[PDB]
């Protein structure tokens, strides 16, 4: 069994990795920047006693993700599981934001997820299986100032995840998402948290372990009933 | 007659869009009728508006592009004095299986339906701040909420518009300005009825009313939450489609 | 067109008789408690031009409501608008909260509404026609602390309006919610408001009249393809 | 092997809620399988969980009854000497049309499934609120979302059952314990297998997966949120449908 997440060099994407790992899945480490940070996490999931490889994509660019399925495919035989984690922000209010403000994060967080399930669709297709899991976030459901473009990514990611899950379905594939509330690998002043704990009400905020523990266990066989979910990790702080 | 009030709807030439106008036009509104092709049905429109006795006239802007919507929206508040309520109904299909999907396809809808409608909020936003009030209403689709094969793109715009919907409500909340969006269902005029009635058959199983919509349908929900009966709503999705998601 | 409006004496429920008068229904004033201020409702409806009188009865006694619906059929000769409004708080904290304080609440606001919709059913589908709107609240759909009880039937609410709504739909009929958020007539000391304030975008409470108008709007012929929903009137609190 | 941690479950002689039981004793947790009725089920589950190496035993309870629910919830910290699982999984129907459903047909439904789920969590919360850590799970329905005719009883209290989720969550969060839901959608062990071919073709049709679901499935849904994988979720509904709702 084969897995690849994308922007896998830290934070939850990393923790994931290492996660999946642990669950005796050959675990290849998509990233866009640092090189050497991706290699070392290549070598905490090898010590894990599994397969693992770093590769470079721009997951807007639908060559590029295009050339990674087929490396990983290539590379381990098979993809089981897709995690599309990738994402980034450029904030700023509404009257403030920036064409390429909108532009980027749209391509990177919307336009990335499009391209890599629609890459990863005819491996998973010819196996007539298939877990997709995507993550969104508390604020694509609950928006948020200042965040108009991602709030749209992260909404739209929820909407393409159930459409994706209808239309694979009847071939083995589930579809799910998960929505990260506020968590510490994310994170500021302290008279800020102390605001942001006010709105969660386990009073903590999460770590990228839980994220990675709900993403583990929908790419399980536990979780081959559930598809077009979207599960929020967020201590309460949206029911 | 020029009202106190007055009306942008995007994508007014036909269907939905040319409904809702003439309904806000009802109301009391002046409108203004965006257009992106045809001019000639935005123009018959327009006379249809200025038969109810308000004033209207047609604009051509692609709201894919800022600039084009800029100029719009100036053009709108130059001739009617202000810009009240703000109606994002354009979008446009290109479907595709998903393992078929061209990015063209992708993109194409992803600029109009998504893009466009964060144009027209951003420009309509520094008007509405300094009226201190405004209504922004966007067009969802039941599609945006429970998916559907063949449309992941179109499925993503309208997911997006909800969040941006959400996003746009608690940034402009503060100064008077509520945003919210309407989902339509199965609504006639949506259908090339070049589908076969058994495909009819098939949709119509899903709705509990057990008809299609019709485009006043959406026109009167809309006009409601342009109206001061809707003040305290903002942020919400209107669900309008006999029951087929609840 | 007639119309009943449960819990009408007051707040609510009276600006929503109110407002149904003023839509040119002839307008039915259920009430519990006191006839003196049901009668002033009723004066006021009639000084819209349109008939009214009160009807005193539990909505928890289903012999009560059967009675209640076939006075208002009797008397206006149908049943056009049914709106669901009476509703009673008991709060307390999970461990602190009484049987009786659960089973008044339940049977008043869950099974009320039950009762309501049962017996209006037959007129309804005599008629082939007709619109129920129910209340529920914010709370509803986001829970709070000390108020199980009032949460677990506003839920409810909400389910069972989805439910009668499928049920219904065949036979020309409607079934839609309401859910307030927080209004200045269910209104506290200055500081909790004050707290209170903070989560609304608004950033004002919302007025009796915002709910009316809603329930109008369903109520209303502009409404005929709305069925099965809740429409959430709360400034923006919960979305 | 008496295990560190214990779990509740109620109704669960058979189908969903001894399935949930014995996923339980698989996670290592001893687990107290109450029954309304049939004791000879129950006590065979019980067998079924020693053979997996944990303790159990039966207890009968109505639910409905807040001293029987009292009496159990004693009985459980007394045997095992903890309480850090409860799974509300009793539940019954009584259907019927709406204009003809029986008075006793909605009482007992709401008393057993709604009334029955707030006694066990408000029996379960001194316990809880002792150990400083918890995992009340809660069985809903699709139909609680989706409402389905001849079944208001039952959908008001699936739904009443997701808020009192929400609201037991809020109140008991602060203290270590969530609190959450699992909504299954059409399970092969809910279904009588009296109803024709024709109308499972039906149900299917509303299942992109294209198949029925298992008890496992919830079972393994339920593990999962009584895990410490859990622990940062709380006040959710989780939905184990095959896609039907989403
Ligand atoms: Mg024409
Ligand atoms: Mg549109
Ligand atoms: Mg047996
Ligand atoms: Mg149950």
């Amino acid at each position: 069994k084969s897995a690849l997440v994308t922007g896998a060099s830290r934070g939850i994407g990393r923790s994931i990795a290492l996660q999946l790992a642990e669950e005796g899945y050959n675990v290849a480490v998509n990233y866009a920047g640092s090189k050497e940070k991706a290699e070392a996490v290549v070598e905490e999931i090898k010590a894990k006693g599994v397969d693992s490889f770093a590769i470079q994509a721009n997951v807007a660019d639908a060559d590029e993700v295009k050339a990674m399925i087929k490396e990983v495919v290539s590379q381990f035989g098979s993809l089981d599981v897709l995690v599309n984690n990738a994402g980034i922000t450029r904030d700023n209010l509404l009257m403030r934001m920036k064409e390429q403000e909108w532009d980027d994060v749209i391509d990177t967080n919307l336009k990335g997820v499009f391209n890599c399930i629609q890459k990863a669709t005819p491996q998973m297709l010819r196996q007539r299986s298939g877990a997709i899991i995507n993550l969104s976030s508390v604020v694509g459901a609950v928006g948020n100032p200042g965040q108009a473009n991602y709030v749209a990514t992260k909404a739209g990611v929820i909407g393409l995840t159930k459409s994706a899950a209808r239309e694979l379905a009847s071939r083995g594939i589930t579809v799910n998402a998960v929505a990260p509330g506020f968590i510490v690998s994310d994170m500021l002043s302290d008279e800020l948290k102390e605001q942001m704990l006010t709105q969660i009400p386990l009073a903590r905020f999460g770590q990228d372990t839980d994220i990675a523990n709900t993403v583990a266990f929908l790419a399980s066989d536990k979780a081959k009933y559930i598809t077009g979910q979207t599960i929020h990790v967020n201590g309460g702080m949206y029911m």
